[PDB]
């Protein structure tokens, strides 16, 4: 029982974390085999962020300008180059603690966990969703730029996003691990700013699924709505379409709970169009959007 | 920017997690030098969860009734004995991975990082308050019994909780590293069920310091209480007493954002007696109490 933003454990993303140094600007990097990623923005300069030429900033570089520190432990650098907009530091030592890893990009409404740290050291660890916009609501301070987003499966750890940026109104912007932005976001100073942002439907219904299962049911109802019938109401409130695919990956909860989805659905046209009435969901008095399918079926007993 | 519930990174407490089958049960063990901690209702059967006596089933367990695995390397069990409500496994290797550590007990109020896991593995990781009540509002299924409850300081983890029990409501009861439970519950078959709770009032106090630090300010308003009579408007809404020390705890954070703790305390009776009107505070739209000032401190910008 119970419901909780559930992040990964993140020792096998600990060992990967060090410190990267070049000039006066530190951030962290990813070290896998013989190889450290970090946000190429380190190399920059105050008189750079205007309009850099990163092409032109990196051929200025030596190997002996990045100071690379994993603990107490310098490592060499022997090679560099740029990827997009990280930066691959080649070092002379291959990573003893290196779990099995892929690099993924991920899609608007999934989720993952942030290993914020600073100075190369782990500092918390914390579930993210991407916005549809393509921002995520993170929380990290000045020094956090080069922290990363990942997911595990069995052994497995796919990283999904590096953080690079925070945005006017204090979300974040970052890129997948070959480097490219999630959204339309760059490393350089304009007044760039977060598009508007929708509410993901698919996930809401997850977590009233969620909430069946651990036994809130007061927003239940007998009624069913038709998908079109349903889509009009989410278009007016904010939310994203629900398509049939959507339905079929709530398969396994609807089956679980006996609760159809578009019986499902229902429920939650009548929260949009009433709210709550003072009573509250899984401890919450708002419709919560950051809680994939997978998610739930993870964390939730399976029974029924 | 930004505000999360954030834990600490669980790599230190993850190499600890083993697996302890006794008879068929199956749960949890920790592994610190070379003693396996696991609850002792471990030894029971179904036919003993009635009256159990534990020192009973103990004496008639040998060495050899208990298996311990650690990842796949089998630990062979060399001594056991009870403390309180725990069992201690002595077994014949040091755990090479074992932290500087320390066992301390926690306070009504306080939080702590949850790694949930189940045969001895990593689940997830996520943050945790002790209630008024001494329970804790987790998320355990069955097979997490032995997952335990910390803090880190620098290099040194604080354990302070064993989870053994999950109430009627669906709340989680447990014990310190000694053994000893929180609060008035037991490791046998009763009707026992959590007492009344409370809303833990210099959490919220802090949270509202998070919500201005992060340019929530629309709840702020230019009078201010006594301390008598907050306390007044506290006992109406089931807050707990604020007292001259929390006022002091609260210190650093008053002196941050430039606002008295009995200005914000003025305001949290506006939002009780008031409510919201609709809005919404560091993407709540109810009052959050599972947040110390510790904890907003240690994420939030301290800039003034
Ligand atoms: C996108 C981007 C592009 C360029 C930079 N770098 C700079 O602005 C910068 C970097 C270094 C310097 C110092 N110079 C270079 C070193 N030395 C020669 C002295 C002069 C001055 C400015 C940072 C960022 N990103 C940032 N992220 C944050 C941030 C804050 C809070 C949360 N998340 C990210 C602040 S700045
Ligand atoms: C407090 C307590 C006391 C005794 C027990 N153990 C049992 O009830 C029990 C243990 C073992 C057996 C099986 N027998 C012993 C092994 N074998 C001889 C077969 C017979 C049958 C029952 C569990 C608990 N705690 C539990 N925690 C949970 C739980 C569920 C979800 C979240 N958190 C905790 C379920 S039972």
């Amino acid at each position: 029982s119970g419901f909780r933003k559930m992040a990964f454990p993140s020792g096998k993303v600990e060992g990967c974390m060090v410190q990267v140094t070049c000039g006066t600007t530190t951030l962290n990097g990813l070290w896998l085999d013989d190889v450290v990623y970090c946000p190429r923005h380190v190399i920059c300069t105050s008189e750079d962020m205007l309009n850099p030429n990163y092409e032109d900033l990196l051929i200025r570089k030596s190997n002996h300008n990045f100071l690379v520190q994993a603990g107490n432990v310098q490592l060499r650098v022997i090679g560099h180059s740029m990827q997009n907009c990280v930066l691959k530091l080649k070092v002379d030592t291959a990573n003893p603690k290196t779990p099995k890893y892929k690099f993924v990009r991920i899609q608007p409404g999934q989720t993952f966990s942030v290993l914020a740290c600073y100075n190369g050291s782990p500092s918390g660890v914390y579930q993210c969703a991407m916005r549809p916009n393509f921002t995520i609501k993170g929380s990290f301070l000045n020094g956090s730029c080069g922290s990363v987003g990942f997911n595990i499966d069995y052994d497995c750890v796919s990283f999904c996003y590096m953080h690079h940026m925070e945005l006017p109104t204090g979300v974040h912007a970052g890129t997948d691990l070959e480097g490219n932005f999630y959204g339309p976001f760059v490393d350089r100073q304009t007044a760039q700013a977060a598009g508007t942002d929708t509410t993901i439907t698919v996930n809401v219904l997850a977590w009233l699924y969620a909430a069946v299962i651990n036994g809130d049911r007061w927003f239940l109802n007998r009624f069913t709505t038709t998908l079109n019938d349903f889509n009009l109401v989410a278009m007016k409130y904010n939310y994203e379409p629900l398509t049939q695919d959507h339905v079929d990956i709530l398969g396994p909860l609807s089956a679980q709970t006996g609760i159809a989805v578009l019986d499902m659905c229902a429920s939650l046209k009548e929260l949009l169009q009433n709210g709550m009435n003072g009573r509250t969901i899984l401890g919450s008095a708002l419709l919560e959007d950051e809680f994939t399918p997978f998610d739930v079926v993870r964390q939730c007993s399976g029974v029924t």
